[PDB]
RNA sequence: GGAGUUGACGG
């Protein structure tokens, strides 16, 4: 890097901060990535330049985006690996994948991808181990997927979407490019393969490749089996001993999630039998391997599995919720019910192991919305509440998936929930996940008169309840639920909030659908058209 | 327009 080349690529980044329109913009991007040739390396992992580089590739014409990778090619892991140069590898990608959609692009953008994965495949594990060049990888999976879209979720993040899906609440792309590549991620020594389960930046790239290859079962069956080192099916007993030896190390736990996501029913079995079916609850209590637990449980297919879940893991459902462990316990109760199997066994173990004596059974829904203040508290005989605390989480979840239960399983829940005083009912609705309770309480098939018990405890704070953006679901969901008495009663309240509730995100929306206006002017008219409903 | 597990990731 001579000071010509960085007086150059610095004055291409000035004429692009104002005075140039686009058409001319993408030219000159162009002109000036011909000044990189033969100094690829050189220029992309500059700690200054490099910034320059990302600016021309998103920015120039198809023709010569394709001109750069060719050229670049050679030194393309060497500038995918590091620090700076990884995001100049990005770059070409994301631009690359900005012609998806553009089918006179479909083999100008295969014979570039050809020649990336050409030079990966040619030396890999480095690449997948690498922290700088393991995003390249799973960026470059997802384009020969036809994926230009960042997913948080293909990328390896949690989300809120896949905790709805675990507990129940498209481009053609380059097949044969995506199968090219990935069958030379994998194509290394059993012995190799061991380590790449352990490292977090090759589990990561394996895993982004598994979640592209969902419910393409020919493919799945290739590659799985690779991962796990067990070359119909089967997985020997020393191999499964491996698997489940490795199964409480962090990266490794993630994978075996995403395999059993993925895995079809054939492969999921074998995997249920060999190596977790009598390790359930000791998995179920290590930092990392009950997330593989919740896994395993969320995706078990017939009730013969449900069973065997059931009797290792139900009589520990104290020990799951005291050690930290409420998504296991979660898991399992989601599943009774899709499962169609172990309802009522479930409910009552989960009563069971939160209140022991027959007269705390009352107490279920305060010691379930506060699980780790009842749990970690000094005196457990004498604890009823956890005053202004923001309720828990994982405990609200577990009452969403209760409550959708038949009556018939969760009477010590309908009962419990409806005999709360009425203080510690509203400070439930302001809370929220307690929202999310009450809501699926009134969606569940608990008796009308049993809802209206619920709703009628909650007067008086109808207009704090619309303020907040969460409570104002509540208010609405309530007031559906209501006879003409008490959705006259909620509209008073809100009537009384006008001023403060329009000034809100939620405020006009719950002023129009209970027609709060026509309340006020014309009362008469708003009950008939109520009553009507 | 809603709280989102207890264990990871970049110049």
């Amino acid at each position: 890097i001579d000071p010509e080349t960085s007086k150059y690529f610095s004055e291409i980044a000035n004429l692009f901060d104002s005075e140039v329109e686009l058409e001319e913009r993408s030219v000159i991007c162009g002109n000036a990535l011909e000044e990189t040739r033969g100094r690829e390396y050189e220029i992309a992992t500059d700690y200054i330049i490099s910034h320059v580089l990302q600016t021309l590739l998103e920015g120039c014409e198809l023709d010569q985006l394709c001109s750069f990778i060719r050229n670049s090619a050679s030194v393309f892991p060497a500038i995918a690996m590091d620090r700076s140069g990884s995001h100049v590898a990005e770059s070409a990608l994301k631009s690359l994948a900005t012609h998806l959609e553009n089918p006179d692009a479909y083999s100008v953008i295969e014979e570039a991808l050809h020649s990336i994965c050409k030079v990966i495949v040619d030396n890999p594990l480095d690449m997948m181990c690498n922290c700088y060049g393991s995003h390249v990888l799973r960026r470059l999976l997802c384009l020969c997927k036809g994926v230009s879209l960042d997913s948080p979720e293909l990328y390896g993040a949690k989300s809120s979407k896949a905790l709805a899906k675990r507990l129940n609440l498209p481009h053609q792309g380059f097949p044969g490019m995506l199968t090219y590549l990935l069958s030379g991620l994998l194509s290394c020594s059993r012995e190799d393969m061991k380590y790449l389960q352990v490292d977090q930046y090759s589990s990561l790239v394996l895993q982004t490749a598994l979640r592209l290859m969902l419910k393409q079962d020919e493919q799945l069956l290739e590659i799985i089996p690779l991962i796990l080192r067990c070359n119909g099916f089967h997985i020997e007993t020393n191999v499964a001993k491996e698997i489940l030896e490795s199964m409480k190390d962090n990266s490794f736990s993630h994978l075996v999630e995403v395999i059993l996501e993925v895995a079809p029913e054939s492969l999921y079995n074998e995997m249920f039998n060999k190596v977790f079916k009598n390790s359930l609850f000791e998995l179920s209590v290590d930092r990392c391997a009950n997330f593989v637990i919740q896994a395993l449980i969320s995706h078990a297919r017939d009730q013969e599995q449900m069973g065997i879940m059931w009797e290792e893991l139900a009589p520990r459902f104290k020990d799951l919720l005291e050690q930290g462990k409420s998504g296991v316990v979660a898991s399992l109760i989601a599943v009774s019910q899709r499962l169609q199997s172990h309802e009522n066994k479930c409910c009552e173990a989960l009563v069971g192991a939160v209140c022991s004596t027959n007269e705390s059974r009352i107490s279920i829904l305060p010691r379930l919305l506060f699980l780790d203040y009842y749990f970690g508290c000094r005196d457990k005989s004498t604890w009823e509440w956890a005053p202004g605390a923001k309720m828990h989480v994982m405990g609200c979840l577990i009452l969403q998936g209760i409550f959708k239960f038949s009556s018939d399983h969760i009477q010590p829940y309908i009962t419990s929930l409806t005999s709360m005083k009425a203080e510690y009912i509203t400070e439930t609705a302001k809370d929220s996940s307690g929202a999310r309770v009450i809501e699926a309480f009134l969606a569940s098939d608990a008796a009308t008169k049993q809802k209206r018990r619920l709703i009628i405890k909650l007067r008086g704070h109808f207009g704090e309840l619309s303020l907040h953006t969460s409570g104002s679901f509540t208010v609405e969901k309530c007031f559906d639920a209501c006879n003409l008495t008490l959705r006259e009663a909620i509209a008073s309240e809100l009537l009384d909030v006008k001023v403060d509730l329009s000034k809100t995100k939620q405020g006009p929306y719950l002023l129009r659908k209970l027609d709060i206006d026509g309340y006020a002017s014309r009362p008469d008219q708003w009950k008939s058209r109520q009553e009507a409903k």
